[PDB]
C-alpha cells in the first residue's frame, strides 16, 4: 500500500527541498533527484481534518488530476498532436506519514519571505496518507517574471506557444485548462530558436526568443478519451465564482456562462477565455526591459492588441492558431 515518506524523499532530496508554490490543495516544492532539477506536489489525502479551508480529497477524487498530468505529460512523445508545452510528470506515490520536519522548514522559509495563504502543514499525524507528485521542473512563473521579461515579441512568443499547445491538447483530449493564470506558466530558458509541435499531422515552429514555456497545475482541468471524461465537477463551489479585484475571477464566472454550470461538456471557448486573461496581463501588467520605441516593436505591439480586441470571437485555441492574424 503506501509507502514512508523517505522512499520519496530521502534525507538528501529534502535537504535540497525549497518550496516553490501552493493552493488549496498543499504545497510545490523544487528539489534534485539524480542531478536533475524537479517539483514535487505533495496533496493529503482521506484524513477528516480541514486542510486549507476544505475538506481532503479521496484517492478517487486526486485520480483525474493524476490521469490528466499523465496524459499531457504523454503529447511531448506523440505525433500526430505532439506539443512539449505542457509538462513532465515523473512518478506519483502514495506515501504515509507526518510531515516531515525538513519541508516544513522550507515552508516557514517561503511564508517569511513570499507570505502563504495556507495553514503550517504541522498537524498531520504519523497515519495520514498523501498523493506526492513529481515533475520535471518547468522554470519560474509568469507572475513572477512580470518584470523580467525582454520585449513585447517575447510576450508574442509566449501567446503562441501557449495557444499551440492548448490546440494540441483541444485536438488530441478535447483538452480544457479551466485554471490558466498566470501562476501556471512557467519560463525557463532556451538555446533553441525555434520550438517545435505538430497538430493534427501538421508540424509548424514557433519562434522561442528563449523562452519555453510550460503550462502546468491540472486541478480544475478536463479532457476525454473513447468518449470517457474526466473532469473537476465544479457546479456546486460557491467561492469559486465570487472572487473580485482581478480579470482571472471573472474568468471562472465567464466559465460557468458559457457551459451552463455543466463542467462534463465540452467548451474549448474556456481556453480562449484563459488567453485572453493572459493576453490582457501582458498589455497590463508586465515591465519589459525594451520598449515598444521602434516600429518593427510598435507593430507588435499593435498586432497584440488586435489579437486582445478580437480573440474572444473565436471558438477554441485550436481556432486562433490556425485562423487569427497574430500568428500568420
Ligand atoms: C512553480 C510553482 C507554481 C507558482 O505559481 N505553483 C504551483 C501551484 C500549483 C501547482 N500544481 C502543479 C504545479 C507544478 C507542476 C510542475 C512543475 N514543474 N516545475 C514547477 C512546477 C509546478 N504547481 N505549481
Ligand atoms: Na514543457
Amino acid at each position: 500500500g503506501p509507502v514512508p515518506f523517505s522512499h520519496c524523499l530521502p534525507t538528501e532530496k529534502l535537504q535540497r527541498c525549497e518550496k516553490i508554490g501552493e493552493g488549496v490543495f498543499g504545497e510545490v516544492f523544487q528539489t534534485i533527484a539524480d542531478h536533475t532539477p524537479v517539483a514535487i506536489k505533495i496533496i493529503a489525502i482521506e484524513g477528516p481534518d480541514l486542510v486549507n479551508g476544505s475538506h481532503q480529497k479521496t484517492f478517487e477524487e486526486i485520480l483525474p488530476e493524476i490521469i490528466i498530468s499523465k496524459e499531457l505529460s504523454l503529447l511531448s512523445g506523440e505525433v500526430c498532436n505532439r506539443t512539449e508545452g505542457f509538462i513532465g510528470l515523473n512518478s506519483v506515490h502514495c506515501v504515509q506519514g507526518s510531515y516531515p520536519p525538513l519541508l516544513l522548514k522550507a515552508w516557514d522559509h517561503y511564508n517569511s519571505t513570499k507570505g502563504s495563504a495556507n495553514d503550517r502543514p504541522d498537524f498531520f499525524k504519523d497515519d495520514q496518507l498523501f498523493i506526492v507528485l513529481e515533475f520535471e521542473f518547468g522554470g519560474i512563473d509568469l507572475e513572477q517574471m512580470r518584470t523580467k521579461l525582454s520585449s513585447l515579441a517575447t510576450a508574442k512568443s509566449i501567446l503562441h506557444q501557449l495557444t499551440a499547445s492548448l490546440a494540441v491538447a483541444e485536438a488530441s483530449l478535447r483538452f480544457e485548462h479551466r485554471d490558466l493564470h498566470w501562476g501556471n506558466v512557467l519560463l525557463k530558458k532556451t538555446s533553441l530558436k525555434k520550438l517545435h509541435y505538430t497538430l493534427n499531422g501538421k508540424s509548424s515552429t514557433i519562434p522561442s526568443c528563449g523562452l519555453q514555456v510550460s503550462i502546468i497545475d491540472y486541478t480544475l482541468s478536463r479532457l476525454e478519451r473513447d468518449g470517457i471524461v474526466v473532469f473537476c465537477d465544479v457546479s456546486m463551489d460557491e467561492d469559486l465564482f465570487t472572487g473580485d479585484g482581478d480579470y482571472q475571477f471573472d474568468i471562472y464566472r465567464l466559465m460557468k456562462k458559457e457551459n451552463n454550470n455543466r463542467w462534463g461538456e465540452y467548451h474549448p471557448y474556456s481556453n480562449v477565455l484563459w488567453l485572453h486573461y493572459l493576453t490582457d496581463k501582458m498589455l497590463k501588467q508586465m515591465t519589459f526591459k525594451t520598449k515598444c520605441n521602434t516600429p518593427a516593436m510598435k507593430q507588435i505591439k499593435r498586432k497584440i492588441q488586435e489579437f486582445h480586441r478580437t480573440m474572444l470571437n473565436f471558438s477554441s485555441a485550436t481556432d486562433l492558431l490556425c485562423q487569427h492574424s497574430l500568428f500568420k
